[PDB]
């Protein structure tokens, strides 16, 4: 018996391989696409806005004292952070695997873009994290909701909130597993509101673009007129610098690849963003 | 360590400067230009109405006296109205900032016709204050609401009371708050009134356009044909001046900008508005 | 201080005289239109109709007497009538004011043609008043009331009662109010019958034109085929002069305006036309 | 003082004539139209109709005796009957008023048209009478009916039953106020099952034509193949007669006019025809 | 037209010319087919046939009616010719849809049928909902269903469901429903026994052939015949019905 | 007697032959179509996948430390099995029915295909057996489970756990016979949610052709990116040989028909895969 | 040929081409109110079968005509029953004797013969405002008539010298079988009741029968069918001859 097994004649056949890497989710960017690109050259910035606008004109009797009005101001900074991260990579593996070297920048981009788009909304706004979407947006008014409102109804109020400010919304940023929920509501009757099961609805809602993304916690909802509320400044774009000179790398015949990038997240007008949570 | 803190070397970069001042929301101005335009150049207007018109208009005998009928005249008056306010800033600040002033005149214009809508809507006639739409209204018929009706049957019923003038309505007007809880009405199935959340309603009701504004009182609505009940008049339109000798504005060091207008609000037909309260 | 109060300087600002008068609402006159119209140069109308139809048409045995059948007819007159008033005013008024003599025509005319409608729906029909729709009109067949009918349901009752003499009716006729609280009906879910919040209901119902008039009664309602079921004849039209020699006037310096019209209302089918009231 | 009344001059005064006559309600003629129409010249007609069809028609053994089917009808008369009426009118009238004649023939004609379809429809049958098409029919499956069903259900049965005797169904017989009720249903949740208050339907029920005449008694309804069923015989067709010699007439100067009309109603197939009542 | 859209229409049409058919079916096909180790045994498959007949059997009847009433009566002649069609024609169906398929009748479809999944029944069925769960099971052979079979009575009501609503399921008054159940064509047939349903791939399921065409004809001396001056009726026709596909036909009652 | 029985001239007539055979029911191959179908010449498949990218990117302060990410690999490999079965028939059967050879071909084709399918949806894994979609699938998460959800809620669901991998599904699978009872779901009133007794709905639910085989298990469903989470390589395709000299195949004058094929299944993204069960 | 008058010649003959007939008969008259009344006549077939052998019927072409005609005469007595006797049941002919008046016997003189009641009835027929016709009786009783004789020798009727056909008081005798022992029957036929033909007698014949071709015997038969109205029962009068 002349089988191909390894105790075999089955170390003369070489296993195909199949050309290429497989890379997981490519998980879609959105939150940065929805701001203002705009760039500086410097480590801050600073917006002048109108604070208190007093107003009391009023009606005025004749050869009588007219009425007084007064307006604040404030200057408002937004300072610039630092994003980044290094791999201490074998300087062999990266000679024995080309391809790795190109694969490893290209996958570097997407780890930093991650947690900048996850700064972007959450920004905590401490020492170091930016100040995010999340931290100013003003608070959802808990006097909106009425007797039997679905989870639908809160965002089309949200949408209202940011009238008050007669500014246009945008857009609405949710958590995939929300919109999900909410696209499958049915009435008291049982029918569908968006869309029979014949076929699944658009993301859109009350005329405004929907955003889904992982980013936005669960059962977190932003909702805003991002296009001009805020906006970001590049002062240094994503890039990849590689050393080989670095520490002890030489020594231990190793290879440092990094990735950084520097931004700096302005917020305008925090009555046009709005956030708020899922009571249920 | 040679960083960029404040008590080290983080005193040779310089904040990058936005230019522009942030202004806050911008009311859209409606009321004003829903009522009939035209100016005068005297202190008051006289307009007269036919006031009671005695039809005695009756079938006659043959041979016999026919009736007697009488018209009865009015002459009504529409006194002109003075609004203003002043600003009491410094010099120091004026020739500092260059673009400051050029910045207040276009924002006391605002701010002066913000009043000016204010004043139209919710006139209160006594004093120097004008004798606005709700003023003059014909108060809403509290018969025609009849059991199990929803917000927008009184709208309803109220564009027919505005018949009962035997004149048509041309606009609705309502609080932003309020014209949001009624595009949101849902029937007993759940289904929405006007849209389903697939697209948000344009601002129609009943064939009429809705006019929503802040300026409107929360829980009152106003109804009728405005493009032919009432006028306007200006004497004097919107106007700034400064003055460095006003007072002890010179002594003070002090620069006084003043912002002025002349108004005449008349009320032909009263019958043709109607204001109600949504009793909930 | 020079103010413009009345006990001051206020003497040499003359308010801004607008042009034109104030007429109150004109109401849309119909009925006259729902009928048809001819002319006579006679006092009075002579038309024949069949009385009684004694059918005894029947089956008939060999060799035997048959049903012997006979007919009745009448004599139908319809009077004509004289419907105007007139106007004393002062040569002074009429002369100080040059406009108002074809202002008092524009007045008379309407306020004639006014009772005119109002006669040819609710006549009295004693002696000088015409024989109005409603004196006529068939009144409705309560038996044809079932349980559970809206206000909806009766009328198109009405409407196949007109069919029961077998003629095609020609429109409604209701009082403003009550086609409102029609038009604004809803089943056990919330829709609205007629249309939805976007826009208006046209005045139609049941493939037959309504006709809302404040000349009829509230709560009173008339089906029927007016396009040929009454006529009207005019004698007359309506004609206005003035003469100053009439009386006392040449010695008082009067002006008397006269404005008379003659008609005559005709009833062919009066089993064509219903009449009823609606259960509050 | 010179009036209009008897007592003044008056007289002088001539009313104006309406050229023509007044005719009252005039109904629509059916049921004839939905039957065969045929002509004859016999005293009677002698046919016959199926009645019992005894099938044994099976399978055959080979060889074997085949099986013996029957056809029992019976053999009915459909007599012809004679409907007719006259009148006794003063020869004076008739040569004063011209066109009066013409009249009354178009007028008697359609008296007798009109018992003739009351008889084809409720035809007792008993001496002189024939056998109408509600005495022939076979009455309803009152097993048919199940738990809440609407009047319009009943109907839809009685279409199925005529299919019992296995002929499609030519329309249904229904009083108008019974016809009346039934457009007007409404669903469990108040929507209009035919129409809507927008327009009125059509008369069409399940596709087959509806037939609303006042010769079906209130709560009756009749459905069958009326075009294929039964066969209307025409003997003599509808006249008129005159005759002043008839009697003393000659003597009394009086003209006897004469209506006629010989029938002939058959049934071939009975079992297509459907009659019963509402049960309320 | 009243096309009651005839039960055979549903089936396969063809002609013959002899005594019987004859066709073969495949029986059992015993698929091993089965992943295999290297250098093993493999799998053995195997397949079992069948020569499975469909007699052609006979269907007539007749009648004997005065010659005198005859060739005295012609329109009338026709009449009972026409309607002894009509009565063999109803008759036929009666055979196809519950042929007892022992001695001379044939074996109809209700016979041959697979059973009904009673299963499939779930907590609150429409009649209606019953006959789509039907549609389902001829699935189970992997052919489209072609039509359904009821009795004018349960068909009758079926058309007439409503929702809690209040409106009909079918058609609204203003028309009547057509016979089509879920784009499937209904045959409303009194052969049909009340209660009893029937679905299937009729359009390429089971073939009805035939040997003679429903013919009439009569004998002025028959037997007794001439002497009674009589005269007797025949319509006599031959049929042959074929089974290609028994999982392709479902029968079942409406448990209600 | 003269029959045609056995005991007869029953002989005489040979029976009509039907045309060919009638082959049972074809199950419709599907799966196989659902994946991507590439070309091996191997005996294995050697494919790599990013396993743990440890991505630690974060906001670094001034002149500190940084973050140091990491990732993984890892070498997965699919293995070429080989599927095939053989039918020996007798020599005889084979020259006398010429038909039988290429029935037979087409019949061992199917039935392979058809445990081909088999195993591609439910491969074991262990042993010779592939590891079919259903056993690499990633299960499905029960907490997106809500109160009151149907069976077609449920796949909804799983339509979006694929998104969970930042991939777009491609169609669902499930058993006809669970498939049947979701088609005929109703809302609380009793209509069908996609036919409704007029047309069967057609074979697509959420926008997602469905895929209904007897392959997959009863209350077992699988949904996600087939056309790109696996692929299918073919070492082999379905081919037919006949040996005549197999063994004793000449001496007992018989013949062996073989038909084999050489498969491989691979999974690139199983995440991109669900699998679950209706628990009812 | 059998010179003998026929039941059929006395009615008047005509055809027709119908189902039946709807003709209006004459009930009573109290000389005034008339009766009448719509009445019917079906038309019934009459005839009968006679089967022999083919071997006989190839083998004589003279024999074949001899049958015709002795079943045409063998249709005629069976046909004569059907129009006196005639039940006017179920396939029968609505009969002279059920549709005749009774006899009168108020009529008879004490001291007369059998002849005499005969002239008696011809009396009865202008009763009606009709002119009598015939008399049908039976060949038996017809034959005592014509032999009669008074007390003394002489005949009554007449001598065999000057005799001639078959006639009394000038009308025409018809003696058939069909007429019972014992009764009588006159009335004027000739414009009274009359017969109207459908189809003449034909004959046909058939090898293929109830058996017939298994037996090699083959079926003659003459088939007749026509119809019997009766527009004056009072013209006609049936008695028993009384002794």
């Amino acid at each position: 018996s002349l089988g191909s097994d390894a105790d075999s004649a089955g170390s003369l056949i070489q296993p195909m391989q199949i050309p290429g890497i497989i890379m997981p989710g490519l998980r879609r960017l959105t939150i940065r696409d929805l701001l203002a690109q705009g760039r500086t050259s410097s480590n801050a910035l600073e917006y002048v806005r109108e604070e208190v606008f007093t107003n009391n004109a009023d009606v005025v009797a004749e050869k009588a004292l007219k009425p007084e009005s007064d307006i604040t101001f404030s200057k408002q900074t937004a300072n610039v952070k630092t994003i980044a991260h290094w791999v201490q990579a074998s300087r062999q593996v990266m000679d024995d695997a080309p391809m790795l070297q190109s694969y490893i920048n290209n996958r570097l981009m997407y780890g930093l873009a991650l947690k900048e788009e996850g700064q972007l909304l959450n920004g905590d706004g401490t020492g170091d994290n930016l100040e995010g979407l999340n931290k100013v947006a003003t608070a959802y008014d808990t006097s909106l909701n009425a007797t039997g409102d679905t989870r639908a109804d809160i965002i089309a109020h949200a949408i209202y909130q940011v009238t008050e400010s007669e500014f246009s919304a945008s857009g609405i940023v949710l958590n995939p597993r929300d919109w999900h929920n909410i696209a499958l509501l049915k009435d008291n009757e049982g029918r569908y509101i968006f869309g029979g099961p014949q076929a699944f609805t658009s993301n859109i809602m009350w005329g405004l673009p929907v955003v889904p993304t992982k980013a936005q916690a669960a059962g977190t909802f932003t909702v805003g007129g991002f296009d001009m509320a805020s906006q970001v400044w590049d002062r240094m774009d994503a890039t990849v610098e590689v050393s080989r000179e670095d520490r002890d790398n030489f020594v231990k015949n190793m290879l440092t690849i990094l990735c950084e990038e520097r931004l700096a997240l302005a917020h305008y007008r925090p009555t046009a963003i709005i956030k708020g949570t899922f009571s249920s």
